[PDB]
């Protein structure tokens, strides 16, 4: 069986088992900014930040055929202090190819380029979105599992808690196929939960890297923070 | 479309919404006590308890094959005052046939009358499981996914928070099949999750009675609370 795991119950600075790409940055209280804070404390617009796992994961095999369960828990805060404009856009988690640069950041949350439907993005992911686009179901913040393409095969909506932290889990049973992923807020109790079935082996290659990617808005002030605070995974391929 | 809903933020006596069975009652500090708590405060052994909603819910549809998604939560908390014997036997959250009557308890919970796989049992239930009976797993607690048998097709240990409220969400997904079940401890955060897929017209009639039943064990103080605070449901059958 080949197995992979981590954990960072904080993020360390300097750290080389993270790789930040765009904005992102862990700061000296060992927080995970993903997307820019300004001096004054404010979060910037237009601004995309990600981080992925030094190591690629092996999440499925074509010679034998097996593919790898996984699971994932990561706790996040967004906070959005203006009124107008709208905050956006996100936070995902994510997995795709690997050697990945950031992709267009606002609505495509820095995974995607445009909002087609297309294999050769190789990208699984569970978005956290905020802000409304032609291709978003009316309600936000919502929950969306994205399979190859930005317009989620399934989405959830959420009632955001305003700076307070929350709990997410992310868990794939290869047996069964299915996708299920958990938020839950401590700070009023708010529990959401969302499923559905996804074949890894239509959409990942054998080998992916595994990461984290937020993205503010397009117009000034069209901003909120995505700040981790931790993050782990576990993977087992059946070998 | 055939709806159904229902939400208790706690349980008055006397009501009329509720079928009380066995050893279940409802306290005038508006708990649901599933199995009986003798006069000196301690949990009693040898007890089957069930709570069933007073109105059958319509799950599925022979004559257009459509069946409902259903959403159901509640918060527990089970309590396990002795060392030894070991404490048992668990709760369980369950649908099945309409105008049942308590089966067996222990181990089977109230609602099997053995450990066969037995079709006509045509009875759904997510098992909080406390005692490893020798068709579980060695691990207790445990959640389990139970179709018409005792026996789970898929588990999921869980440490338990003793006397601790512990808030569950499951939710059935029609278009899927997925039965997703959560369960969150407040007090430590914990949270843990299970799902399988299910199709409901293979198990259930068209017609259910959905509940909630508890039982302690077969020997001498081999027992534990089972009281539940609150419960909501709710079902959407597509017509
Ligand atoms: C977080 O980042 C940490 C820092 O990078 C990770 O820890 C490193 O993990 C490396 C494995 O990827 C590991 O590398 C080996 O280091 C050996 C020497 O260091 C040890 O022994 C010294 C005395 O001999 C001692 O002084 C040190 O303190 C260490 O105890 C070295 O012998 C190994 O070489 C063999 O294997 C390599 C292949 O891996 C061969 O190339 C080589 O020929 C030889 O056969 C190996 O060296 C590394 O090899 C690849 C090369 O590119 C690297 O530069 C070279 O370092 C390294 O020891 C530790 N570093 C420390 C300080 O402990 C950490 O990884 C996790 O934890 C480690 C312990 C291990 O269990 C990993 O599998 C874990 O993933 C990262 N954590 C996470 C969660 O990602
Ligand atoms: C929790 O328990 C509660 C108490 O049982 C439930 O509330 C009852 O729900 C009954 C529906 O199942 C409802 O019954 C109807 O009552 C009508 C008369 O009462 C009302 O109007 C009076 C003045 O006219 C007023 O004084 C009362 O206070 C009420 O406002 C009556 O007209 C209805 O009869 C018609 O329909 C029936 C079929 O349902 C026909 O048989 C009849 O010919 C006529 O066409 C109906 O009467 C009931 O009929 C069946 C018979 O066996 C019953 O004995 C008879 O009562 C009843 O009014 C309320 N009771 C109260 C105090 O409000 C509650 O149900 C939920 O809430 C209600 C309001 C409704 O929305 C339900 O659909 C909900 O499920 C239970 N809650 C839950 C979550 O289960
Ligand atoms: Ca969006
Ligand atoms: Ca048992
Ligand atoms: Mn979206
Ligand atoms: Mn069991």
């Amino acid at each position: 069986v080949e197995t992979i795991s981590f954990s960072f119950s904080e993020f360390e600075p300097g750290n080389d088992n993270l790789t930040l790409q765009g904005a992102a940055l862990i700061t000296q209280s060992g927080v995970l900014q993903l997307t820019k804070i300004n001096q004054n404390g404010m979060p910037a617009w237009d601004s995309t930040g990600r981080t992925l796992y030094a190591k690629p994961v092996h999440i499925w095999d074509m010679t034998t055929g097996t593919v790898a369960s996984f699971e994932t828990r990561f706790s996040f805060s967004i906070e959005q202090p203006y009124t107008r404009p709208l905050p956006a856009d996100g936070l995902v988690f994510f997995m795709g190819p690997t050697k990945s640069k950031p992709a267009q950041g606002y609505g495509y949350l820095g995974i995607f380029n445009n909002s087609k439907q297309d294999n050769s993005y190789q990208t699984l992911g569970v978005e956290f979105d905020t802000f409304s686009n032609p291709w978003d179901p009316p309600q936000v913040p919502h929950i969306g599992i994205d399979v190859n393409s930005i317009r989620s095969i399934k989405t959830q909506p959420f009632q955001l808690d305003n700076g307070q932290v929350a709990n997410v889990v992310i868990k794939y049973d290869a047996s069964s196929k299915i996708l299920h992923a958990v938020l839950v807020y401590p700070s009023s109790g708010a529990i959401y939960t969302i499923a559905e079935i996804v074949d890894v082996k239509q959409v990942l290659p054998e080998w992916v890297d595994v990461g984290l990617s937020g993205a503010t808005g397009a117009q000034r002030d069209a901003a909120e923070t995505h700040d981790v605070y931790s993050w782990s995974f576990q993977a087992s391929l059946p070998e």
